[PDB]
């Protein structure tokens, strides 16, 4: 159960746009920290309308279940504000934000070894979730958060976290799932009840395609109906220009869910590209 944060300890400063049925803000939380020190902590606030009850329950149950598994590559949620007509997730503010925007802002001037390190870190997060049999269900580059940039002097790589899962595709409207092709796997387009650990292997492949493509969105030129035809004709994504990960992408985006490799196997594969 999330720690309850009082509305009077939350300051909303900047509107940052929308997620899927969420409104996003930057703000500050006033809190008591270690040694009793009084802090004003930068937070990322995700607002859900309590009138969308099924969506809010799904969102917060997913955030809560993943925050029960503390891990270096999983986002920190500080708690929640049951804030009148809205329920608000109070999350850590990750300094460099979403990875797809970061890669665009850096004009894909990122070397393959950087991409390999981020891919390995996500794979280790996903292996942890797999070992815990916890489905994330919305793995994508917008949900990879860059804590720190590479530091060439120390040799330290970039460091990422995986963000909260959001509303489950088992409750979302079908038209939203189709818009989310090719992150949502073919079996879930056929029936959202096919959500499974295998779902995250597919979406991991799509996310590696994003990373290798400098934050482009696959199939962006296709409307929903052509995205369904993509899957009907069982096509595979084009190799990214950073084609070093094309084989892994295709191996994870296997139309047969039971053939998608374990994250332990994915990590070994990534290591062998060094
Ligand atoms: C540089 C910068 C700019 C904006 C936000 C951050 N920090 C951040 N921290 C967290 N925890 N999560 C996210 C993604 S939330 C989302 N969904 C839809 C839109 N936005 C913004 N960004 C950093």
């Amino acid at each position: 159960v999330f720690h309850k944060i009082r509305n009077e300890d939350l300051i909303f400063n900047e509107s940052l746009g929308q997620g899927t049925f969420t409104k996003i803000f930057k703000g500050v939380r006033r809190e008591v920290g270690d040694y009793g020190q009084l802090h004003e902590t930068e937070v990322l606030l995700k607002v859900l309308d309590k009138a969308h009850r099924n969506y809010s329950e799904s969102f917060f149950e997913a955030a809560s279940m993943m925050s029960k598994l503390s891990h270096k590559h999983l986002v920190l949620n500080y708690g929640v504000c049951f804030c009148g007509d809205e329920n608000i997730l109070v999350q850590e503010f990750v300094k460099f934000g979403s990875l797809d925007t970061y890669l665009k802002k850096n004009k894909n001037c990122i070397n393959i070894l950087w991409k390999l390190e981020v891919a390995k870190q996500l794979a280790w997060a996903m292996h942890f979730l797999e070992e815990n049999t916890l489905i994330h269900g919305n793995v994508c580059a917008k949900n990879i958060l860059l804590i720190r940039e590479e530091d060439r002097k120390t040799g330290n790589p970039p460091f990422i976290k995986l963000s909260d899962p959001g509303i489950s595709i088992t409750v979302l409207p079908k038209d939203i799932l189709q818009e989310r092709i090719p992150w949502v796997p073919p079996e879930c387009i056929e029936n959202p009840k096919n959500l499974n650990l295998a779902t995250d292997k597919w979406s991991f492949g799509t996310t590696l395609w994003e990373i290798c493509s400098g934050g482009d969105k696959p199939l962006s030129a296709l409307d929903s109906q052509r995205k369904l035809q993509f899957y009907e004709d069982r096509h595979q994504l084009p190799a990214p220009k950073a084609a070093e990960l094309a084989n892994l992408i295709n191996n994870c985006m296997d139309y047969e869910p039971d053939h998608r490799p374990s994250f332990r196997a994915i990590i070994r594969d990534l290591n062998s590209l060094f």
